[PDB]
This record gives structure tokens, C-alpha cells and sequence, in this order.
């Protein structure tokens, strides 16, 4: 039976499960401009909601969707503004001090988006340039560290979400946008002219996405992990991958044209929740 | 503007304010058996709810009542199961490490309820006796300490709420109930034979009640304290006192017959939030 102060207890007492989600983490958790929140990560959220309804024996449980940002997600989690989110949040040791993470749902590398035919091909080319990054991200930490340690004299623009960052780039307010490679591709899949944008640079990190939930709630983490493990080991996660990464997606019917990583091939066979 | 991770932000983002309340803290926050949650403390909760609706310019804001207990209130608070509660929670330094408290709304002393016809006149008379206390309370802490340090050989029965404690006493399962004096009087007011029961003993503590809210949320504490201050300094709090403590109350139409202390009168003129 759920313990006082656990998430299943909160949900049962409120009669609501509150699902945090992203607005612009494409193709993970984002708005389709068809009145829904969709994507590869959001498909896990939907599965988790069904598992909660089943566990609590409450099929008419209200489901509330609450938008969150990379900057605000931990504060909102910790006061119960939302109960869990599946999007584009990196599981790392630092964040484990504040939150818990499910089994890994995706793996990314941090790279650059830049205009084609410009002069940015590697991180070193950013010296003395304006560079945009989304506030509250691992890329913002990495980029500020690079700026200091490698003395690059970058002017770092911190934007509120990934589409704001992309539009900074698109409007010529920055020469490159640093982010998780998949998210860069996702922003390009919404662009005016997708052709105009290239992903370049050696990755500065390799990072695991997990669904995020409150710390010290083993029962809820187990529900989430068990749900993820069924999706992944049954072959369903790979079908979700193909849908969101190899086929036309909203809102512009463009294709990511990605291929499934070796890292996720191994995780779909034996799910785990380790930070990289 | 409410910061991310604050209670006003949570309320706005969820479209609801969740008010924790008691079931058996008489005459503070309790069920009237007329389909309402009522009492002297709950009157402050209603005032705070109105202040929230005004501050957020949300006149139709949903209000959800959630029952809590002495044992589960801090776990439930910390994961956002509820946003605030006004009842019978003591503000003390230890709990300030986990929660915040409003300006004080009442002051109690921890005493004993026992058969008027019986042998229990002070705490020392409890040696070798069965004594009931409500789980998760300051009285439970005090009573276990007294048992150990004074080697009293009491058999301590820990019941889930104040009415369960009283009914333990009434049914002959314990010789006395230790609790806040006002709460003892409130349970007596519901008894089969109220006249059978006496409040005895030297108080083991003097304790201040506050409404409880999350820690590190100055703006919500300020809204609550501002609301309380107006009620108290205008004379309304004493009218609420008279209503709940000097006139017949539900559910049995009996009277507490209490008098407002000079200390409370002094607080009502200049509100403050200090633990005793
Ligand atoms: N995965 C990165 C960037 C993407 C994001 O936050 O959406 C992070 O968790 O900081
Ligand atoms: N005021 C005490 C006892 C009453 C109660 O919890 O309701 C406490 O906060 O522990």
C-alpha cells in the first residue's frame, strides 16, 4: 500500500495525476499544433499514466498536463507542482541529489546547430562569437566551462526553451546553438528552411535521458521502471523510435532521419537507470 | 511575481488550491456531520483561500479539501499533497526544519483527560497504567520521554487521531488520554457522557498552533500572515473564538465553555510566529 508522502499516495488523495511535459523538446515531448502534447518520451508518460490508473484501480483518475522548462523542472517537482515528466532531462549524479530518474529512454551527444556555408565546423570556431544555449541545461554548464577553461571569449545567450534558442540562431542573434543533438534536429524539423541548418562539432558529452520523479519514492520509481522495461523489451520502444525518428512528424511533416544508437540497442534489451 | 517552486506558482499552474484539514481536532478543524469541515482554525483557512483567489485574480479557483493526520501531515506537505492547513499543529523549532508556520492562532497546554470518578489526579498517578496518545504528536514525544526518564512503566497506546484516542479511554482501554487541553475538551464535547470526564494534571508543555505551509516560501507565508493579522487585529479572531469556544458547537450542541487567555489577547493585538 502506498506510504504517506509517496507519489501514489498523493495521486490517490488528490484524485489527479499531474504529468509535467515539455513544449519544445522535439521529437520527445512537444506541441503538435493539433492540441496535443506528443512525442517519443511522451509515449512513455502515457504508458505510465495507464499503469497508475491500473495500480490504483481508478480508471477515471483525472490527468493534468503541466508545461515545465529545463530551468524550472526541479523546483516544480520538489513542491509537487507535477508528479513525473518524460521528456529530455539528463540523468546525472548532481541531479540525483534533488530528484530520481527512471530507466534510460534515450542517449544524446551535445553538439552545435549553425547556418550552412558559415564558418562554424567545430567548437574551437566559436572563439569570440555569440552562441545561444537553453537556460538550465547541461549544455549551458558545459559551454560556460569551455568559455572559461579554454578562454574562448564567447558571448553566451541563455534562452528560455529550445525553440527560443533556435529562433535566436535563425534571426541572426547568434552564430550557433549548443544542445543535445537530437533536440537540435528537432528544432530544425520545425524551421522555415530546414536545409539552412547543419549539426556540427565533436560532442562535448554523452548523456542519458530518464523520466524524472521525486527522490526517495521507490514504489513510484518501480512502477515507472517496470512500465519502461515492458515497452523496451517487447520491441515497442523501437517501434516508437521508428515513428518519431524515421518517419514524418508534426508539426511540418518533416523527418528526423535518425538511426537507433548502439547504446539504446543495448538498453532496450536490458533496461537500466545509470547516469552516463 | 510568484517564483517557480513557490506555492502560489503551484496553485496557478494546477488551477486548484489544496487545503489540508483535520477530521477530529475539535473545535479547530473537524467534521460537523452536516457535510462541512469547520472550526476556529478552519475559519482562517477560508480567509486564506479568499486571499489567494484575490491575489491570483482567479475568482472561480477550485478548492480541494484533503484530510490529514498528526502523523502524516509533514510528508504530505513536502510532496505537495496539500498546500497549507490550519488546525491543531504545534509550531516548534524541530518542525521548522521541515515546514514553515504562520503567525500563532492559539496556545495550549498538554494535559490528561480521565474519569472524573477515578484515581488519576496528576501525571505521577499514571505509573504502571495504560495511557493513550495520538500518533505523531508532541504529546506522544513527551509521554515516551517521561516514561523512559522517570521510569514510569506506562503502557502507551498510540491511536490514529484524537477521536480514536478518546474512544480508547471511553471504552476502558486506557485510564487517561494525554493531549493538548483544548483538544481534550473538544473530544469530551462529543462523548456519550461528557460529564464523566475531567482534564487534570500539570501541563507538560505550552505550545503554539500555527497554520502549516512549506518551508522556504516567503511569499505564501506573507499572504497567510497578512490575512491572519487582519483577522486578529480587527477583533474578528476573538469573535471566532467566542463562536467556537463559548457557544454550542456541532456535532452535539455542547459548549466548550473556555475563556480567551490574556496571552492570546496580546497576540491578537500584535500577531507573531514564534514557537514557544
Ligand atoms: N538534456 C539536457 C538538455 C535538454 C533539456 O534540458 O531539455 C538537460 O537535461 O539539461
Ligand atoms: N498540537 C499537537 C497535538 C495536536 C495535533 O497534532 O493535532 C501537535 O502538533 O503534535
Amino acid at each position: 500500500a502506498p506510504a504517506a508522502g509517496s507519489t501514489l499516495d498523493k495521486i490517490a488523495k488528490n484524485g489527479v495525476i499531474v504529468v509535467g511535459h515539455r513544449e519544445s523538446s522535439v521529437p520527445f515531448s512537444y506541441y503538435d499544433n493539433q492540441q496535443k502534447v506528443v512525442g517519443y518520451s511522451q509515449d512513455y508518460s502515457n504508458a505510465i499514466v495507464e499503469a497508475v490508473k491500473k495500480k490504483l484501480n481508478k480508471p477515471d483518475l483525472q490527468v493534468k498536463l503541466i508545461p515545465i522548462t529545463s530551468q524550472n523542472r526541479i523546483p516544480l517537482l520538489q513542491n509537487g507542482t507535477f508528479d513525473f515528466e518524460c521528456g529530455s532531462t539528463t540523468n546525472n549524479v548532481e541531479r540525483q541529489k534533488q530528484a530520481a530518474f527512471s530507466d534510460t529512454i534515450f542517449v544524446v551527444g551535445t553538439r552545435l546547430l549553425t547556418k550552412k556555408g558559415g564558418d562554424i565546423k567545430d567548437f574551437a570556431d566559436l572563439k569570440g562569437k555569440a552562441v545561444v544555449v537553453t537556460s538550465g541545461t547541461t549544455s549551458e554548464v558545459l559551454l560556460n566551462k569551455l568559455n572559461e577553461e579554454q578562454k574562448m571569449n564567447m558571448r553566451i545567450i541563455s534562452a528560455k526553451d529550445h525553440g527560443d534558442s533556435f529562433r535566436t540562431l535563425e534571426s541572426g542573434r547568434a552564430v550557433a546553438f549548443m544542445m543535445d543533438d537530437a533536440l537540435l534536429a528537432g528544432e530544425r524539423a520545425k524551421a522555415k528552411k530546414p536545409d539552412n541548418w547543419d549539426i556540427v562539432g565533436k560532442p562535448q558529452s554523452q548523456e542519458a535521458y530518464g523520466c524524472m520523479l521525486r527522490k526517495d519514492d521507490p514504489q513510484f520509481k518501480k512502477l515507472m521502471d517496470d512500465t519502461i522495461a515492458q515497452v523496451q523489451t517487447s520491441g515497442e520502444a523501437e517501434k516508437w523510435f521508428d515513428k518519431w525518428f524515421k518517419n514524418p512528424i508534426p508539426p511540418k511533416n518533416l523527418n528526423m532521419n535518425f538511426e537507433l544508437s548502439d547504446e539504446m540497442k543495448a538498453l532496450f534489451k536490458e533496461p537500466n537507470d545509470k547516469a552516463l
